[PDB]
């Protein structure tokens, strides 16, 4: 078996959570919205020569400890029109890093909904958060597929370094 590793979808009720993982798994878009309770997916790629195993939970947006625990990685994922859920991403963190106990976490911030027309939370006030973190920010639309791919193989490069360090 080529390496596995398990990433965790987290972030507010709506942001586009399932939007960004079915296109990462199926391919399309739906409109309707279908609230999520827990979902998981498989899938196998190939980042920097290498074939991973993804193992993908998908989780509600309103259990958290065991996700907190199991996972390796975490996509922090907020809309680019809903305040709430930008500020939201510090509370996330913080349980993170109290459940792992551990100031160092592989995450990436995504920014999703960058098709839609008035941003309510700007580019800079994410990339200065990310900067804070020390982690990546990469803006997504689900609608379009616009950094969807590049959103979950950073994660996973992110891993990666992490292993790396703690060796
Ligand atoms: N314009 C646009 N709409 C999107 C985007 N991503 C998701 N949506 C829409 O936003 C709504 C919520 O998407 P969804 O994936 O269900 O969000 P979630 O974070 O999984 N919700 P939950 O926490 O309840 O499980 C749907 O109407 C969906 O089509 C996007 O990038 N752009
Ligand atoms: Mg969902």
């Amino acid at each position: 078996g080529s390496t596995e590793y398990k990433l965790v979808v987290v972030g507010a009720v709506g942001v586009g959570k399932s939007a960004l993982t079915i296109q990462l798994i199926q391919n399309h878009f739906v409109d309707e919205y279908d609230p999520t309770i827990e979902d998981s997916y498989r899938k196998q790629v190939v980042i920097d020569g290498e074939t991973c195993l993804l193992d993908i939970l998908d989780t509600a947006g309103q259990m958290r400890d065991q996700y907190m625990r199991t996972g390796e990685g975490f996509l922090c994922v907020f809309a680019i029109n809903n305040t709430k859920s930008f500020e939201d991403i510090h509370h996330y963190r913080e349980q993170i890093k109290r459940v792992k106990d551990s100031e160092d976490v592989p995450m990436v911030l995504v920014g999703n909904k960058c098709d839609l027309p008035s941003r309510t939370v700007d580019t800079k006030q994410a990339q200065d958060l990310a900067r804070s973190y020390g982690i990546p920010f990469i803006e997504t639309s689900a609608k379009t597929r616009q950094g969807v791919d590049d959103a979950f193989y950073t994660l996973v490069r992110e891993i990666r370094k992490h292993k790396e360090k703690m060796s």
